[PDB]
DNA sequence: GTCCGGGCG
DNA sequence: CGCCCGGAC
C-alpha cells in the first residue's frame, strides 16, 4: 500500500483536472452509480477493492457527482454485531415491488434510511449509547446492534465532480473540479441519536431468478450538508 | 456473507 | 424524507 501525503494529493488533483472530462472505460463500465469513485480511484492509482482501510493509507478517497440537490454521502458499510441479520431484517420488512431500473422485473427490496430522533415509515430508528453500540428497533422492539469503527474516515479526501452524458450511460463524463479535505472527526454518538448521520439498507433480489438477496451492507451516510457536524477541520484542496 | 463504489424525485 | 442500485473476494 502506499500512504499518500497531503502535497502528493493536492498534486494529483490538479493532474485530474486538468485531463478535464474523463470518461467511463469501456472495461469498467456497467450501468453503475459508483463509477464516479470508480474512475477517482483508478485516476490514483487504486484498483476495485473491498479492503476496509481509508484507499489512500492515510486518506479516504470519496467522489461525487456535484448534483444541486445531493444523495447522501456513503461513508462506509457495516453489517450488525449483534441481533437480526441484516437478510432476516429484509425477510421481514422487506417488499415486493417492480425495479426501479426495468419495471418488467420484479424484486424484493429493502431501501430506506434509519434515523435517530424518531421513527421512518417502515416503524425503523435507531439509538445510540456509544459508537460501539448502536441499537436498531423496529417501534420499541429491539433488533440489533452496530458497533462501528470510524478509522477508515479518519480523514477523507471528497472530490466533486460535474457531468455530461446520461447517468449511468456508457457516455457518461465527469469533470472533477472541487476537492476537501476533511479531518478531526467528532464522536458520532450524538450525530445518531440527532439523526444527522444515517443508516441506509440496500438489500434486493430478482424474484425470477433462484439466487439469494444482495445485501450490499448496512451504509454509514452523511448529507454533504452536514459533513461541518462531523468533522471539525475542513479544508479546500482543489 | 461482508465489505467496496455510489444514486433519485 | 421514501426509495434506489453496480460491484469485489
Amino acid at each position: 500500500m502506499k500512504i499518500w501525503s497531503k502535497e502528493e494529493v493536492v498534486n494529483k488533483l490538479h493532474e485530474i483536472k486538468n485531463k478535464g472530462y474523463l470518461s467511463v472505460p469501456t472495461d469498467m463500465f456497467r450501468t453503475d452509480d459508483g463509477v464516479v469513485g470508480q474512475i477517482l480511484e483508478r485516476q490514483f492509482g487504486v484498483q476495485e477493492n473491498n479492503i476496509t482501510l481509508g484507499d489512500l493509507g492515510e486518506f479516504e478517497l470519496k467522489g461525487m457527482r456535484n448534483r444541486k440537490a445531493k444523495s447522501n454521502l456513503t461513508l462506509f458499510h457495516k453489517k450488525p454485531v449483534a441481533g437480526q441479520t441484516v437478510i432476516q431484517i429484509f425477510n421481514r420488512f422487506g417488499y415486493v415491488k417492480p425495479s426501479s431500473r426495468n419495471p418488467e422485473v420484479m424484486k424484493k427490496k429493502l431501501f430506506t434510511t434509519i434515523k435517530g430522533g424518531r421513527l421512518n415509515n417502515l416503524g425503523l430508528t435507531l439509538n445510540a449509547k456509544h459508537a460501539s453500540e448502536i441499537n436498531l428497533y423496529y417501534q420499541d422492539e429491539y433488533l440489533s446492534t452496530w458497533d462501528l469503527n470510524l478509522s477508515k474516515i479518519e480523514k477523507l479526501v471528497l472530490v466533486f465532480a460535474e457531468t455530461i452524458g446520461r447517468a449511468n450511460s456508457p457516455e457518461e463524463q465527469f469533470h472533477f473540479t472541487k476537492a476537501y479535505m476533511l479531518t478531526e472527526i467528532n464522536d458520532i454518538t450524538s450525530l445518531i441519536n440527532d439523526g444527522v448521520l444515517v443508516m441506509d439498507l440496500c438489500i434486493d433480489q430478482d424474484l425470477s431468478k433462484s439466487k439469494g438477496p444482495h445485501d450490499r451492507g448496512p451504509h454509514l451516510r452523511i448529507p454533504i450538508s452536514k459533513l461541518d457536524k462531523l468533522y471539525r477541520n475542513i479544508e479546500r484542496l482543489l
